[PDB]
């Protein structure tokens, strides 16, 4: 069941694989909730994206002592918008080493963020240059192609049935793909259907704005996003 931890939630998705969650009123749309990952990885927690704010993350890393209690060696953080980069100075006050695709990093300055620490880049295919991802254990760091930013990125959990769409994939029965705002939209729909052809086993897909689902998320979004061209 979700477990409540100051204003944050976190749920439970596999033996060492949990789902984040924190809130920020967007004022004329609510109180606007944005999902991430924790992973376990034997002696060491991956993070899959920070909280909107700094204290929000900071409460992330709170809960990872008290609920799994090893180091954080690494976040990754899936585009330069705030729920996914706003709390970039927590990990970096706490010494968590912190990844995000280059064009985020070229971005960050003017979205408001703060750049990670270290560059991603990718290969034609989309699967990110090894090099680039050292240490990244089970993550697998895909590029899809330009959807709900030109910089979004995707993570798959090896070895579990899990996949990490970010804010590029909604649920099987949502009404909208949220704010375009960045959007590429005649993009949008092959960059749905290239992050589900990259993580063909799974069949748990986690996203930033909607619960976990089937694969059905990955469908739907992309029939959603036929009508954008
Ligand atoms: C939840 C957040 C980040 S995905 C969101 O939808 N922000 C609004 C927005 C998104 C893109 C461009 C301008 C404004
Ligand atoms: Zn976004
Ligand atoms: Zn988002």
């Amino acid at each position: 069941g979700d477990q409540r931890f100051g204003d944050l939630v976190f749920r439970q998705l596999a033996p060492n694989v949990w789902q984040h969650t924190s809130y920020l009123d967007m004022p004329g749309f609510g109180a606007v909730a944005s999902n991430g990952l924790i992973v376990r990885d034997g002696g060491r927690v991956l993070v899959v994206d920070t909280a909107w704010t700094d204290d929000q993350t900071a409460q992330i890393l709170n809960w990872i002592k008290q609920e799994i209690n090893l180091p954080v060696a690494l976040a990754v953080v899936t585009h330069a918008h705030q729920d996914k980069m706003g709390g970039m100075d927590a990990l970096h006050a706490a010494g968590i080493a912190t990844y995000a695709n280059a064009l985020s990093n070229q971005l960050a300055p003017q979205e408001g963020m703060v750049a990670a620490q270290h560059s991603l880049t990718f290969a034609a295919n989309g699967w990110v240059e090894p090099a680039t991802a050292p240490n990244f254990g089970p993550l697998k760091v895909f590029y899809p192609g330009p959807g709900h930013t030109s910089d979004n990125i995707t993570v798959g959990i090896d070895g579990t049935d899990i996949a990490f769409g970010g804010c590029l994939i909604k649920d099987s029965k949502a009404k909208s793909l949220g704010n375009l705002g960045d959007a590429d939209t005649e993009h949008y729909a092959a960059s749905a259907r290239a992050f589900g052809a990259a993580f063909p086993k799974a069949s748990m897909i986690v996203m930033s704005h909607s619960a976990p689902d089937s694969r059905a998320a990955i469908t739907h979004t992309a029939r959603m996003a036929d009508k954008l061209r």
